[PDB]
């Protein structure tokens, strides 16, 4: 709510643009945070609303050069599916091929020598004297390329150099120039002084730098496409018809309409064709169903639907025309908040993808300054020290002097030196990695936003669980209840009626369990009456109950733990304190009523550990990850559900308020903990968190506190989290390794370094060995997407033989 932007920019194509607005906008005042991405192509910006404005960022980033407008809400496909790059690289490298074909056909005549050649390659025999036949069509050819096939180029160095900065054409645009302007003044030469010989000359490579240039730029926008399949797909799949209908009494339709998504809104009544997918999510009116959501959650079973639950939108129906009273109409959707949860993801850049950042704004300045390094050198050690280049080039041609070879190879290697480097390589080298593996997470279930959460769940050596909602069911069922106080006076039915209308108050998970189950139990679904209900969050509710002859027919009641019959001034006998801790040691947890002050009896409530609880801490156990439960019930519950589990510590009768201060203490040590919570609930906790984790989150992925999102109510997901986000940011170092072998080796051999061993390259070998590491880095980005999601068996197969059982003996409690 401080006047947070985000912005869409058109035109960023190099990778040393980022910085250059990244820097511009930081160093603006009013701004304290501003953080760009080419391949969303899109920027997130936050200011002072009372300094500046939107409009005052949009004239400040067109005073930099470049088309920004305001973030458009639906349409996003184009951005993400680079078809138009794709089709104009593609048919720029088709046109150039035109001029591509006789220059290697020419190349290739010349070096292969036939065994009985017609006149032994008369073919450079001169015409004029200085300008040989073949000479004059490389120049033709070369002139055309350059007045053709370059204007792209030129343009895009022109509106570089217009400001400070300089794109990664430039370096092209000083290639083709250099080789051209020698070349031809090298020929001026030949002719003005009527030499006999014509002179190898540079008009062999333009035309073979820009077919290579532009076969490496298609080839790379091509790769760059699949890294938002993911996207893609999420983003073309919900609908835009909705099937309105109209009920007159009974459900009876009255007519029918077809309505878009922007007319469309909440309560209204859609209708769903099998095969159709549910347009808007809602509630379920009438129809048994089921529909199948693997391109939404991932899960395989198809869930089935009766009147009355819940829909998503983008799940295909199978059976019968169901309808649904819509709820979440638009940007509420589900699908809608994913979507965007994925595009903001990739705003939070990593401290090391922050580092690449600034290493790709003073890459093509320092390119220049080593090629005119290069040139100077070589010049100089030609004209001043002979002896050491000759040694290597020991003929003394007639034809031409030595002179003119020492610049020759000066030229050539202060060329090659400049059109090897790949700023691209170097630039996307880690954006592709963080796309493809949040895809492949959201394509899993996992929902882990922000670049951050990434590296930062490689370091993470604490996790933390909460118990209720997360390592059980979170459904509680009552077992039994007893009774302690009289029989006559306080029979079953009242004591049970009466807790049943005092809890109604309340809306405890584990309170609607036991009230529902002595409205089933009694027969009657009626309820007395609550007065003076007072709720202490961590101690108990303690109220009144009147009328209480409404289930009878067929009152001070204190509910809570020991400490809040204390509170009230009640005694605590030890047949009461040793009758429950026989379930208690069961990992039952049990209540204590007590009417009017009479210890009327207790209460057994249980609630069934989630099976996975078994192996997936097991597994965090096996990776060398530690593990902590928290819970806000008495010490014994907490130390049979732990070993029933399998954690050693646990901090227990924690308060509901606190929540903060363990891990506080937790994270003092230097750690890095994450919890593993259940989202609203447990919001402060996981914002102290360093990685929040919200499991079992159902259709409620907008949470801000945690900064990992999982859908399905999965354990092993968690497992299946960070076992992934380490292959993501090894998967991003290897990234910036290939960017830098390539680099710090391309340069030395482009530089004529291995003139003694005898590695001297063309400058086109200088570009067809460039378009290869822009395609290796984004092929190996894209070696993410074969993961094959790991199951039950496959987790057993490497946990079976080594699961050490434990006792209680082995269990650790909380510190005061």
């Amino acid at each position: 709510s401080d006047g947070n932007i985000e912005l869409t920019i058109t035109g960023m194509t190099c990778a040393s643009c980022v910085h250059n607005i990244e820097s511009k906008l930081t160093r603006t005042n009013g701004i304290t945070y501003a953080s760009v991405a080419l391949a969303t192509s899109k920027a997130l910006v936050k200011f002072d609303p009372e300094i500046i404005g939107p409009r005052d960022i949009i004239k400040i980033i067109e005073e930099i050069g470049f088309h920004a407008s305001l973030a458009q809400r639906n349409p996003n496909a184009h951005h993400l599916d680079h078809k138009m790059e794709i089709k104009q690289w593609k048919k720029s490298f088709l046109c150039s091929l035109v001029f591509g074909i006789p220059v290697m056909a020419l190349m290739i005549y010349m070096l292969i020598p036939s065994n009985e050649p017609h006149q032994s390659m008369v073919l450079d025999h001169n015409i004029i004297p200085g300008l040989s036949i073949l000479n004059l069509i490389f120049f033709i050819l070369c002139t055309f390329v350059q007045l053709l096939g370059g204007w792209y180029f030129y343009v895009q160095a022109y509106k570089s150099l217009r400001h400070r900065s300089a794109n990664m054409d430039v370096l092209i645009v000083l290639a083709t120039s250099i080789a051209y302007v020698y070349s031809l003044v090298i020929l001026v030469v030949a002719v003005a002084e009527k030499a006999e010989r014509s002179p190898v000359t540079f008009f062999d490579t333009p035309p073979m730098l820009f077919v290579f240039i532009a076969l490496g730029r298609w080839l790379e926008h091509l790769a760059k496409s699949k890294t938002s399949e993911a996207l893609a797909k999420l983003m073309s799949l919900q609908a835009t018809e909705a099937t309105v209908v109209t009920l007159g009494e009974d459900n009876l339709i009255i007519r029918e309409e077809q309505v878009p998504m922007e007319l469309v809104q909440r309560g209204d009544i859609v209708k769903v064709v099998p095969g159709g997918k549910f347009p808007v999510d809602g509630k379920v009116l009438e129809g048994n169903t089921m529909a199948d959501e693997s391109l939404i959650t991932g899960e395989a079973m198809p869930v089935t639907k009766k009147p009355g639950s819940t829909v998503i939108a983008g799940s295909i129906n199978a059976h019968g025309s169901v309808l649904i009273k819509a709820t979440h109409v638009g940007n509420d959707t589900t699908l809608a908040q994913i979507v965007k949860l994925v595009e903001e993801a990739q705003m939070s850049k990593a401290p090391i993808q922050q580092l690449a950042d600034r290493f790709s704004g003073y890459f093509v300045p320092f390119i220049i300054i080593m090629s005119t390094l290069t040139l100077v050198v070589w010049i100089v050690i030609g004209f001043i020290d002979f002896g050491v280049v000759q040694r290597y080039f020991p003929n003394p041609n007639k034809h031409i002097s030595q002179t003119e070879v020492i610049i020759r190879f000066a030229f050539q290697t202060s060329i090659t030196v400049l059109c090897i480097a790949s700023p691209s390589s170097l630039g996307l080298a880690t954006p592709t990695a963080v796309m493809v593996g949040t895809g492949v997470a959201a394509q899993n279930g996992i929902l882990i936003k922000g670049g951050k959460p990434l590296e930062m769940a490689h370091k993470i050596k604490t996790v933390m669980f909460a118990k209720t909602g997360t390592i059980t069911h979170g459904v509680p069922r009552v077992m039994r209840v007893l009774l302690l106080g009289d029989v006559a006076t306080l029979p079953l039915r009242k004591v049970l009626a009466v807790v049943g209308t005092a809890e109604a108050s309340s809306e405890h998970p584990l309170g609607v369990a036991v009230t529902k189950y002595c409205k089933e139990e009694l027969g009657t679904e009626t309820l007395g009456y609550c007065t003076d209900f007072q709720a202490v969050p961590g101690c108990g509710i303690g109220c009144k109950v009147s009328n209480v002859e409404g289930i009878l027919a067929h009152f001070s009641v204190l509910i809570g733990n020991r400490e809040w019959l204390r509170r009230n001034g009640l005694t605590i006998s030890s047949d009461v304190s040793d009758a429950m801790t026989d379930h208690e040691m069961k990992g039952q947890t049990a209540i204590l009523v007590a009417i009017d002050g009479v210890l009327c009896g207790m209460i057994a409530i249980a609630d069934a550990v989630k099976q996975e609880a078994a192996l997936a801490v097991h597994t965090l156990q096996s990776m060398g990850v530690d593990v902590v439960l928290i819970t806000g019930d008495n010490r014994k519950t907490a130390r049979a559900i732990a070993t029933q589990v399998g954690i050693n510590k646990v901090f227990a009768e924690v308060l509901p308020s606190h929540k903060v201060a363990k891990v506080q203490e937790l994270q003092n040590k230097g750690k890095k903990v994450a919890m593993v919570g259940d989202g609203v609930n447990d919001s402060p906790a996981l914002a102290q968190a360093d990685m929040g984790v919200a499991i079992g989150t159902g259709t409620d992925v907008a949470i801000e506190a945690a900064d990992v999102v999982l859908i399905r109510n999965d354990l092993l997901d968690v497992v299946a989290s960070i076992h992934l986000s380490k292959r993501t940011v090894r998967r991003i170092r290897i990234n910036l390794v290939l960017a830098l072998i390539y680099n710090l080796v391309g340069i030395p051999i482009a530089a004529g370094v291995f003139m003694p061993i005898g590695i001297v390259l063309q400058p086109w070998m200088g570009s067809a060995a460039m378009a290869a590491s822009s395609v290796s880095v984004v092929l190996s980005s894209l070696q993410l997407k074969c993961y094959k999601k790991p199951d039950l068996e496959r987790y057993e197969a490497q946990a079976h033989g080594h699961m050490k059982p434990l006792t209680a003996s082995q269990v650790s409690v909380h510190i005061g």
